[PDB]
């Protein structure tokens, strides 16, 4: 293929937390919704589209590269049954994105596919902000209370 | 729960189709694109995005009824080589999507759960359509040869 | 100097409280929106934002006198831990802000330099407004509790 | 000079490699479109332009290093006969393009010239959609045959 | 913390340096006005905005990164007393500046903090351009002599 | 071929002086850019591009005269260390423009390729109006002195 096949490899480690977290965001939005949470139903469903479209860039870059996209499977998802869970389980998914994306970054940089590396720093720059927002709901709860906190998610 | 179990239970089997297609129809379009034949490229995307808002509508519904709506598993994905092959890929997929929304349906009925009934009689209607477009591309690539076929959907 | 030394000294003076001032104000706003509290993010933002037009007034007015601006030096910046300490902090350091300005207003008085004296009475206006400002917000974390103020101040 | 002597050398071989190929695609571009093949006689154009922009953009960063600028000498041209060949004799140049860019990456990040680095990250990222432009009209010819290839490409 | 603690003590060493440029440009935009050299007046404010802008960024990032930023304390600022000696200043200035910037890329690169590395990329690249404003108006000087320059900068 | 051998090498001759001072000129405006003389940089430019449309306008008439546009060649570029040496430079140039226009003229007159001609003769005129520009920016220099002429350059 004209790509590195390891980088290869690492970019599908990257859609298979992409898509993973599709889900995983898709369903939270979804059950946020169904208790009547509405502005965390936003904000997940935001990111999730966030993460269909990191993925879609991901695939696009590969077959560039002449490799397969894998989109057969999937990571395990974390499901909370309340706010603050849900919570817990998005930030311990966009640890697992992270950590991908930064050894995707460090091994393209050490093989000089550059465009590959500005691809995934760009992703990164997006799952770092996402990781913050769900710092401050955490301690927003901790600030203000589960029940006031939920109350201003209506 | 407040729907009817087996309900649920076969919602979930149309979700978990939704979901697979959605893969599917995606890399398929994204594969078309890689290949210059840009206009099957996007018929192929807009289908996903269907299978995406179908599998929301059906997340929703299951939601609502009380069930705990499954995204942590995919069926096979057919993948095509070639352009004619990709479609017959995609026949065998929606074949597979007809057919759960039709036991979803006549279930639904059964269970006097009529807007279930209605939520999946409206996605196969969608589902005939692409099934139909599936079909014409076939015969035009007879028609016309695969030559002629794929230039036209550049 | 075309300008009066005392009246020159004086509004440096001013000027190390705004400029100190600045800092402190926009460090809140940071931290206030680090922690979620965007209200409070914007207000300490807009308050550094009038503190930085307060400095360029004196500065202009330093130079027209044909005095040496000095922007090298920073008081002590009160930096609190959270919501309501950081008020307070504030409160502190408005509080020296206005005992600074009123020197400026009696000693530009008897050395009959009133067109200083009406640009620093200006400035009092404004921080007697960001003072009311603060006790307010004292006052409401007392009567609403600091769970429901920092809830209204997201 | 304030700038690396090594990286401005590599930069000049960056400049030699776009002036090159502003030729190369605009005589290509001149010949499609006195073949009657008006669509990559646009496809060139664009791609000459694109070179030059890139070219104006090395001059001026080598200048700013204090460097001298090489507009007086060019690489070999390759210059097809017929459609395909000179989509052939594009991929040769767009490959040169690339080794000389991702040369002047490696070494921008070895002496520190970041500024460098991520100018000639940006222009490689647009030589890599050129090549995959390429690519994919050398893949079409193979699906539909040069005679409906150049048919579509009139 | 979430960072790395070496990488927060490089970005608080950027930000001494953006805090020390932001009251450098700004007093000197305010000398140049008082002397009458509006041109270089508005230079030197928008620079001046330019490093509150990127002292903004920077604090925003340390605190993401869960350090606390340092606003408490200056570098020297370099003040001239004559055209020509304010623009030998800044100059002194903003190689301080790179060089504080081009040391934290080279750190959060080591370090594995790549937005980090991206946010000081591209201070850096303004940094640069601020350099190449501040030598061209030196040789200006040279060509046109000190009363021309003055002269066309009114 | 369909068009006259002599006509065409010396459409060729034209050709090789205008790719020639696109890049002379081209050079000569990020130079005096560079220097911060920026009008002109801006008139150098300018004449660049006008070279450039030049060399379409001669490529697309070789080509309709079925013979082979030369792109491969470059003539020395005149480059000046400084703005009167710069225009001298440039004066060079447009002189050997001028004079191997002059020799198409009269060899498609010869020749009766009238179409030609007149596509030479236009080229003629924008080449001795940027002769009299640049006899015009001497003379300025010597009215006015370099120090004023460079300044009202700017
Ligand atoms: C599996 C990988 C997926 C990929 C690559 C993907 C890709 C995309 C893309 C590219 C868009 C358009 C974004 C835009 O234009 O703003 C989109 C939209 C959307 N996706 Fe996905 N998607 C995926 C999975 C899913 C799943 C599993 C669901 C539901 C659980 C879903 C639900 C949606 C919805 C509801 C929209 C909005 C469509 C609209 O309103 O136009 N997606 N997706
Ligand atoms: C000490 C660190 C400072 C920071 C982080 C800071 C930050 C900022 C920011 C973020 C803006 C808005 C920029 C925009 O929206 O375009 C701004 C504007 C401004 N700053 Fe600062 N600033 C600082 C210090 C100063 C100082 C010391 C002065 C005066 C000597 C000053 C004078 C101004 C002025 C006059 C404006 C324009 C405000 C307006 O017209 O809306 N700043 N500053
Ligand atoms: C040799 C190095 C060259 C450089 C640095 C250069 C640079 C440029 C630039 C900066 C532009 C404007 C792009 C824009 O604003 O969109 C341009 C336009 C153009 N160039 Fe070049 N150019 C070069 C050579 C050539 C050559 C050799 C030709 C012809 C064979 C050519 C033909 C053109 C044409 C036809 C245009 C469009 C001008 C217009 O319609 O305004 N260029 N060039």
């Amino acid at each position: 293929m004209k790509g590195n096949r390891d980088v290869i490899n690492q970019l599908n480690q990257v859609l298979y937390h992409h898509l993973t977290a599709i889900n995983q965001y898709f369903l939270h939005s979804r059950m946020f919704n169904d208790w009547g949470i509405e502005q965390l139903g936003s904000a997940e469903y935001k990111e999730s589209i966030r993460q269909m479209k990191h993925a879609d860039k991901i695939i696009e870059r590969i077959l560039f590269l002449e490799g397969l996209p894998n989109l057969q499977h999937l990571g395990k998802l974390y499901i909370g049954q309340h706010t603050e869970e849900v919570l817990q389980c998005d930030i311990r998914k966009v640890k697992e994105n992270i950590e991908a994306i930064q050894k995707a970054v460090a091994l393209a940089e050490t093989e000089q596919d550059y465009v590959t590396r500005d691809l995934v720093q760009e992703i990164l720059e997006k799952e770092e902000e996402y990781w913050d927002w769900l710092d401050t709901q955490i301690d927003l709860i901790g600030s203000v209370g589960i029940e006031n906190y939920i109350q201003s998610r209506m």
